[PDB]
C-alpha cells in the first residue's frame, strides 16, 4: 500500500491520473519523482521547468554542478539527484526530443531507467514539448516498465484520450 490516490489502474504495475506532477509531488513526497530532462540538465520549460521552479531553482544549481563534474547525459540515459522539497530523489531521464530529430526508438531505453526503482511518480517521456505522440509513449511505458509507476498527465483532454484509446 502507498499514498498515491485517485489513479486509474491500466495494468498490473502502471497507473495514470490527470494531475500536475508538481502538485502531486508536493502532496505525496514520493521516494522518486521523474524529471523529463535533457542531456544538459537545463530545466527551462515543460515538466523540467515546472519542477525546477517549484524547487526555487535549487534543482538547476545542483544540476549545473553535476554537469560540470560529469558532462552531459546520453539520450535514453538518466541520473539520480536530490528531490529537494518535492521527493526524496529526482530521477532525471532523457527521452528523445523529436523536435531535435532524435531517434524515437530511444524511448524504450529511456523508460528502462524506471526499472531501477520500485515505485515512481512520473510524466510520459518525450511527450509535451519533446514532440512525441503521448499515446505511443504510454504504450512504450506499459510494455517496458515493470516496477510500479504512477503517471501524471497535466492536460485533461489528453488524459481522456489516453484512457479511452488504451488497449
Ligand atoms: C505538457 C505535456 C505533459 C502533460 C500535461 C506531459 O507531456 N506535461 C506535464 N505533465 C505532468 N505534470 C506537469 N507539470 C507541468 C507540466 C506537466
Amino acid at each position: 500500500v502507498n499514498s498515491f490516490s485517485g489513479y486509474l489502474k491500466l495494468t498490473d504495475n502502471v497507473y495514470i491520473k490527470n494531475a500536475d506532477i508538481v502538485e502531486e509531488a508536493k502532496k505525496v513526497k514520493p521516494t522518486v519523482v521523474v524529471n523529463a530532462a535533457n542531456v544538459y540538465l537545463k530545466h527551462g520549460g515543460g515538466v523540467a521547468g515546472a519542477l525546477n521552479k517549484a524547487t526555487n531553482n535549487a534543482m538547476q544549481v545542483e544540476s549545473d554542478d553535476y554537469i560540470a563534474t560529469n558532462g552531459p547525459l546520453k539520450v535514453g540515459g538518466s541520473c539520480v539527484l536530490s528531490g529537494h522539497n518535492l521527493a526524496k530523489h529526482c530521477l532525471h531521464v532523457v527521452g528523445p526530443n523529436v523536435n531535435k530529430g532524435e531517434d524515437i526508438q530511444l524511448l524504450k531505453s529511456a523508460y528502462e531507467n524506471f526499472n531501477q526503482h520500485e515505485v515512481l511518480l512520473a510524466p510520459l517521456l518525450s511527450a509535451g514539448i519533446f514532440g512525441a505522440d503521448p499515446i505511443h509513449s504510454l504504450r512504450v511505458c506499459v510494455d517496458t516498465v515493470r516496477t510500479n509507476v504512477y503517471l501524471a498527465v497535466f492536460d485533461k483532454n489528453l488524459y481522456d484520450k489516453l484512457v479511452s484509446s488504451f488497449l
